[PDB]
């Protein structure tokens, strides 16, 4: 649902696999990201992963803020 602000959404607008590394999060463009951490690993950030269930670090650069909330 919607609480308030946080763990905020975004979507990649560019692919970026990880390869074996447990420090990049491996999805495909479009996929949406939760944000976990409401700063950045300097440019970097980290969120989970709507399907593999597990969270990575990832550029900023390469995701994007979502455009409005998603209850259901």
């Amino acid at each position: 649902g919607s609480s308030g602000s946080s763990g905020q959404k975004v979507k990649t607008i560019f692919p970026h696999t990880a390869g074996n590394n447990k420090t990049l999060l491996s999805f495909a463009q479009g996929d949406v990201l939760t944000l976990l951490i409401p700063e950045e690993k300097d440019g970097w950030l980290y969120g989970e992963h709507d399907t593999t269930k597990a969270r990575g670090w990832f550029p900023s650069s390469y995701t994007k803020l979502l455009s409005g909330p998603s209850s259901g």
